[PDB]
């Protein structure tokens, strides 16, 4: 496992990795306080599934819990109320026996951190900062959902629980728990939770005081038609929306451009999300993903969120895309585990090690055929993918001895490496 920096100090480690997103929106409801039991159990079998690194749930206890008609949700961790361990995933000494089994299996330890907002209205809790000290947005007089003189950043819903990240006090206070993540819980590394809640800049700061070597990844949701008119933003490319938060954060982000193609255009216009961009500065930040949490299914309850759940037509071609192009990719709980995609998506990884490929790979693709066709030049083989495509044989587009690596779906995806 190779750990530097970007040629640009991007946290990447090494530009090698290969994550597990670890739970699905449902974990609270399905196996109730017995995720970090289930984790510690599967550690092995992760290991040897070819993940490098699992992103952990919010390890902050949330007790949370909402409805608006037959939707309920609470408890999952983006609505902690302090910083306490014995949430609805399990127990701190679980948490620590889980984090222990992985980092001893080879597999780092991401954890999911939510910066943004807390739940002030929680009545037992150990965190209370009062009113008119400035920690909070709403210290401030807030207009609407814009940066305000008490948080440099977006508002979650009504900013009421939004917290001014950028209190010398907040700051701190976040700081010394990522610190202590590192220290006691094995932390391998931060996914950051709604980025666009406050300064890209305070994430760097977070990093370089507590993890300036370990590995981050930024969650920016926000399409240009979200930005003010006179913003340069509202009519940039998702791309460059994304490649400008990583800029300044100095950690890899949440390949969205990838994503919105997935979900709007078609299996050729995949070329056009963050990591098939040309300059390797630009792809080698990307970590692409085919649904999380969020954007799609959860076993249980509701099918969970799906907000912008990829269809299971594509699912076989989206997975075999991201696992054998540039940039980082993660892999849903749920596609690996609970839905059987998981002897698939294994073959992949296998392919991925094998090829060589890492976050600034070279992609290439091809025009004269239908679907989506690429040349990966990994660095220790190439692989030609056609996707949904009438492609023939690899030498139509590569020169080079080929071999079949992946046939599956009736030929819909192909992998060859040289
Ligand atoms: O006090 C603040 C606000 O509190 C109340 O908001 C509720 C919402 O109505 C609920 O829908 C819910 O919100 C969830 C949300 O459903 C879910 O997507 C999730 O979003 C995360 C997401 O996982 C993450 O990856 C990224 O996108 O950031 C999001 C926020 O971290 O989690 C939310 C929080 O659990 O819960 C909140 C609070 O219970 C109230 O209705 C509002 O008026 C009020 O302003
Ligand atoms: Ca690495
Ligand atoms: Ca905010």
């Amino acid at each position: 496992d190779q750990a530097g920096k970007s040629p640009n100090a991007v946290r990447y480690h090494g530009g090698d990795e290969i994550i597990l997103q670890g739970f699905h929106w449902n974990v609270v409801r399905e196996a109730p306080n017995d995720w970090y039991n289930i984790l510690r159990q599967q550690a092995a079998t992760i290991a040897a599934d070819g993940f490098s690194a699992i992103w952990m749930p919010v390890p902050w206890r949330d007790f949370s819990s909402w409805s608006d008609g037959s939707k309920s949700g609470g408890g999952e961790g983006y609505f902690w109320h302090d910083f306490n361990k014995n949430g609805r995933y399990g127990s701190d000494a679980q948490l620590r026996q889980a984090a222990s089994a992985l980092g001893g299996a080879g597999v780092k330890v991401l954890y999911d951190v939510v910066p943004n907002h807390m739940n002030r209205g929680y009545p037992d809790k150990e965190i209370n900062l009062p009113a008119g000290q400035g920690f909070w947005r709403n210290d401030c007089a807030d207009p609407g959902n814009y940066p305000n003189d008490c948080d440099d950043g977006d508002r979650f819903i009504g900013g009421d629980a939004d917290l001014n990240t950028g209190h010398p006090q907040v700051y701190g206070m976040f700081r010394d728990e990522f610190t202590n993540l590192r220290s006691q819980y094995g932390a391998g590394g931060f996914r950051f939770d709604f980025v666009r809640g406050y300064a890209p800049e305070r994430v760097n700061s977070w990093m370089t005081d507590s993890a300036d070597n370990s590995f981050c990844v930024g969650e920016l949701w926000k399409g240009p038609s979200e930005y003010p008119n006179w913003d340069w933003r509202n009519t940039a490319s998702w791309q460059q929306i994304i490649k400008d938060w990583s800029d300044r954060a100095k950690c890899p982000v949440f390949d969205f451009a990838l994503k919105e193609r997935m979900q709007n255009g078609s299996i050729a216009d995949w070329k056009h999300g963050l990591n098939g961009n040309p300059d390797p500065r630009w792809r080698e930040v990307a970590v692409t993903f085919v649904d999380n949490h969020n954007t799609g299914y959860s076993p249980g309850q509701n099918g969970g969120q799906h907000h912008w759940a990829l269809q299971d037509g594509l699912i076989r071609q989206a997975y075999a895309y991201i696992l054998t192009s540039p940039g980082t990719p993660v892999v849903y709980w749920d596609h690996m585990y609970d839905w059987g995609y998981g002897d698939f998506i294994r073959q992949l990884i296998q392919v991925r090690r094998a090829a060589g490929v890492r976050a600034d790979s070279a992609i290439s693709f091809h025009s004269g055929y239908s679907g989506l066709v690429a040349t990966v030049s990994g660095s220790q083989q190439t692989l030609v993918v056609a996707l949904n495509s009438d492609l023939g044989n690899p030498g139509q587009v590569a020169s080079g001895s080929f071999s079949e690596a992946v046939n599956a779906s009736n030929g819909q995806v192909r992998v060859w490496r040289s």
